[PDB]
């Protein structure tokens, strides 16, 4: 059948991605259902008592000094969704749009948003269906605009996306997915258009993609060592203990596991060799590898620790209530007004992860540059070609393409530093967290393509070095090459690789080498 | 009666865009045809005489040290196209892809590439058709990869694009476009896979778009002055004469022309007034406007001078021969080997223009921020809303979207500074000109969206200030607003504006306010 | 003077105390014992002629050239020589000493082989009032700066006194009572190794950020007191709903700063029940602009970034970033790897630099709002005193703060610019030293922006509450009174440049307590 995620209070990143990707169905746990019903009642009382509350009896933004009569709240909230639907640009992908819906739901599930049962059910239904709202990716300074577009979609006034990205009009979406048109008669529109749902959704997808890409980075580094007689002593556990960064220790351990059983790597500790007068001279190779191999644990590890911080912060954000206003469950006050919608946390972690992805992609790019260079690849054909040299150039074009992709990644920097006072100076500081997460996603995609080129190069290199039978190659290495060869043939003669590179990259983002 | 551009030696940017956009047919002038026939013969002689020439008797890149026998040249060039087809990413748009084809053609037309009559005809046939080759946008370090994909397309081994971007397979493209499959039997493949055609094509489309956007920036700045009682003395010719930057003189002159006939702007020179004792005190307003109006000539002018430099450089590049190797028309030597394919000129000018676009976009974004602020817009409704305040927020969402678009533009910097040694260190410095032109294009697209928002706001602001009849508004101002109102209705009540912003943005990139 | 006893672990505060001269440093007996054991191991490695980088080989790609024992002295002497190609302004006194300390902490772990004399030279330097004069540029991440340090310690390079005044090598040894570094034990690699420079720069950045963060909070609080800010936005309940440690902390510290204040608005707006007669446009909105309302969230994110930076830095500082290294357990004679790759400090420094720029932006916008007569709720334009027009107050300083911020934004992460070098042997490099230095520059700019904001707030408080600061919280009163001891009110326009600079220097080393 299909796995089910029962949402109560806390949901981890894997569960969140399982639901967003459609791998698991979602259900609201009884305790959560009750907390929400209790919050739904508080909203009702707040409205009945005509309490001074943003979005219920006031205008929006700087227009909040304009009080609104209870009789016009329906109109007030309908125009909120209207004026906010100014988004532009390509729509968020299926998984990501759904991750945004999930993020809003999790916040509501905490029981402080006043959302009604019907509203909550509409979000759950979307998540359990095979559809996603079609929402523009640009427009928010960090996430009212993308959420306003979501609302319109759930009302059948906006397009939907199927798993392939093909758009369906509103009516067709509600029909096909058996979704009921969203009804905001309870005046709970602020429960849907609030918080940091978009950036959080984008980031949770980023987190999942990076885990898979990190696994490929490790597996490809290990296979590179098997193709270049790499020295395993640089990956010794003893070295990790001397500089105990968790991410490094993990990188090293994982690299060691990948090459376990290999007869292609050099396992001797050079310091065990005692020299005598006859040894003094110039040896063919230095006793240590170039940094793209020797410092893989340190470079990969730094990135892993950056992703770890990103996930710790993100886990907290995903399970938090980033709504404004909020209705305290204890009933201490009718409502609280603050700024928990300021996505500075996801903005800063996304920018930090973006830099780490660029650094790791640079490592993969240099690993390709080294492997394909006849002066540095220790005996392998130039650019790993097959057939007569000259008449065949092998991966010479693919190698340059990897460099081109990396160069483009570097041209874009952090989004967080570009805060600009807007909204008539009311939002004098903004997080730009959604932009930050989106820029990180683009880099993650470029990293996947660079890793794809490296994987194809390594499949070929392994065969050129060890024969089609991959003699001496580790069990893990053999399994990885064999799996690749199931869909990607050896390069016996030059052929267009662009489509294969793009196809493999898509795979790397969703599955790890095991 | 579809216009025709006759190509001899030189073609200006407007003519180039006329052909690339399909607004004009292209024909090779008699003298050009002869120069090419003569070059074709020279290539034949080089082959006949077994001259040592890159691509005719040698491998590619660092593999050029491998000499090739004449009987293997067909295979040599076939694999060249193959190994280079490693491109990925979204395909270049219809117009840009065709601009690339044109750029290669113009270089060949100089008579130093050795291209055969058939090869040249395939390029001309493509440009006179309604099709464009479908080529990936990423993969070059600056443009063999995108041009190799072009070659495959013209052979019927790659997709094609119709004006709407819908993709057709190779066969369908040759059929629908009534095109002959490309035949490289004359061994003239290097006449197609060479130079800076991609970046040049992208840049020439950028140049055309910026001309139109610049006209909108000027027109909207002028309309803004009519909506805020702007002072025209800051735009006086005398000021331009004191600081003679051509771009500034032009900007000031165009601004004055836009408000000619306006009774909504203040034309009195403040220094003409003589003050008495009873004047000393605090006046309602300062004698000078904020910079977004007062310094428009200086800011817009600097952008215009930047575009001017960009266009002078691009014009030379478009009409140059960026091939390698080349066959001197004067017959001095059989062929010359150098690096005219290094696109550093387009790289640096594209980066400089991108900065200028971001600056001018910032100007527009601040003009929007001021116009919609009730504390700064001198009596206009907050966010230019209509209907009851609070219940309606007008362009409050669109204003923030403008800020978000600008912030994103700022996150990406120059592409040129990221050169990385590649191709086994043979290409130890690369231009990244294609990437630079592409990053500039994205910024131009964001600028158009920001201007679109400003245009919609100004249409509303003009009617709010001067009534639906636009009383006192200049003739130019009236024409612009009326033209907009033909497709974009007033905002009498809040509605989603995303689709309208996008639609208007597309228009602003192709037409100026006239 | 307090003493920091170094055994295995030292925290960031203890490190800065020693680096800044506030505390002496002593090597604990257990550490001296572990180091003596490591010195013996290096001796055995040399006697056994084990194949070890720097002891029997050239350097970098030249490591394939094996070296005879009789030539090792020359070998290591030239290592220091070729590496001394650094250029640019010297690291400041505190930072340079922080670098010396970082190398020592690594050596103290007992895996570097450093001789007792070499260790003593580092300890002596730290206990003296001197710092080696080392150029700030030249490393791709830290052999070059460390090589310069070695030359200084041998009396072949300049020293800096606390004031930054330079002394030649000979004078430095004499004035500091330092003995010339002797590398006869062939332990040169114990000094020219690791991530000492970027780590030293980073720990100084860490200390400065703690102080500036305290000012950022204190000034945000005083801003609320000058603009009738609403405290409900800083309620603990909100923190609990979005439990980011840094945010909860920021909100709690903000509440504490305004405790006892009669100038802030404490009412919870949702308590008010509206009547039909109230419907219309009120003078002010029920919530503050983001520079006040979202301070917990913006400051908080910045604090969590610093917390991550400090966690990673603490590990780096206390680790052995040496290569080669000599296993204390004696499992193998030596290990060859890449623990010198400073990617951790590179990524955290870059991440912190972004956070600093974000928080400086907040401070800059707070100044922009406070000095705007249309937004400061009744305060004079640019907080001027004396006749308006004839006086412009902080109008110039306000623009200066914007210029300082705009400059900060022009510089991005250093880590993304790795370039293959050293004949492609170092095909990837961290650039951590550069990253840490770039972050330091942004920290200095942030200090100046905060200084301008503090001077504006002292003036604004007096204009709003009178010289007696009536209704101002005890913390706010103490802060203004402290500032006023050295910085006079602005009763008439005057040059503020030197005062801004002077105050900024203070903010970096002390918090408002
Ligand atoms: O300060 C706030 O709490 C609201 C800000 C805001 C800013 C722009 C919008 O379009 C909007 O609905 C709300
Ligand atoms: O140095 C040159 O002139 C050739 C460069 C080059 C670099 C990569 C390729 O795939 C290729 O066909 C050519
Ligand atoms: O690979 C290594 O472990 C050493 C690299 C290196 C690179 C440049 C220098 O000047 C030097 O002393 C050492």
């Amino acid at each position: 059948p299909k796995p089910a995620v029962e949402l109560d209070r806390h949901i981890d990143l894997d569960q969140a991605h399982a639901v967003a990707s459609g791998g698991a169905r979602i259900v609201l746990a009884p305790p959560a259902r009750d907390r929400c019903r209790a919050s739904e009642a508080r909203l009702g009382a707040v409205i009945r008592e005509a309490r001074h509350v943003y979005g219920l009896t006031t205008g929006f933004g700087p227009l909040a000094n304009r009080l609104i009569s209870g009789e016009n709240v329906r109109t007030l909230q309908a125009n909120l969704v209207h004026h906010l639907a100014s988004g532009v640009g390509p729509v968020l992908d299926w998984t990501t749009a759904r991750a945004m819906v999930l993020a809003r739901l999790v916040s509501i599930a905490q029981g402080a948003s006043g959302a009604s049962e019907g509203t909550i059910a509409r979000l759950i239904d979307l998540l359990n269906s095979e559809l996603a709202p079609a929402v523009p990716s640009r427009g928010t300074v960090g996430d009212l605009t993308p959420l306003a577009h979501m609302v319109l979609c759930l009302q059948g006034r906006g397009d939907f996306l199927d798993r392939d990205g093909t758009r369906l009009d509103g009516a067709e979406g509600l029909r096909r997915g058996r979704l009921q048109p969203l009804d905001l008669s309870h005046r709970d529109a602020l429960a849907l258009v609030n918080g940091t749902s978009a950036m959080t959704g984008i980031a949770l997808v980023n987190a999942h993609a990076c885990r898979h890409l990190g696994n490929w980075a490790v597996a490809l580094t290990a296979l590179l060592a098997e193709c270049l007689r790499g020295r395993t002593e640089a990956w010794a556990a003893a070295l990790s203990d001397l500089r105990p960064h968790p991410g490094q220790k993990d990188a090293a351990a994982r690299l060691r596991a990948r090459v376990d059983g290999s007869a292609r790597v050099v396992r001797h500790v050079i310091a065990e060799r005692r020299l005598d007068a006859g040894d003094i001279g110039t040896e063919p190779e230095a006793g240590q590898d170039a940094y793209s191999l020797r410092c893989a644990p340190q470079v990969l590890g730094a990135g892993f620790d950056t992703l770890a911080w990103h996930d710790r912060v993100l886990t907290i954000e995903l399970n938090a209530v980033t709504d404004n206003p909020v209705f305290p469950p204890d009933g201490s006050v009718p409502a609280l007004h603050g700024g928990n919608f300021m996505g500075q946390h996801v903005a800063l972690t996304s920018d930090a992860l973006a830099t780490a992805v660029t650094v790791l992609a640079g490592l993969a790019e240099r690993q390709i540059a080294r492997l394909t260079d006849e002066r540095l690849n220790r005996g392998l054909p130039p650019f790993l070609h097959r057939g007569p040299a000259g008449l065949n150039s092998g991966f010479m074009g693919a190698q340059v393409t990897a460099t081109a992709l990396l160069a483009e990644m570097r041209a874009t920097g952090p989004a967080s530093i570009h805060s600009i006072s807007t909204n008539a100076a009311n939002q004098d500081v903004v997080s730009l967290g959604t932009i930050a997460a989106r820029l990180c996603r683009e880099k993650i995609d470029r990293w996947a393509e660079i890793l794809a080129i490296l994987a194809l190069c390594l499949a070929q290199a392994a065969e050129l070095r060890c024969g089609s039978g991959l003699d001496g190659v580790s069990p893990a290495g053999k399994k990885l090459v064999q799996a690749l060869r199931e869909q990607f043939p050896p390069l016996e003669t030059d052929r267009p690789l662009g489509q294969e590179i793009a196809a493999l990259a898509t795979h790397l983002l969703q599955q790890s080498p095991v």
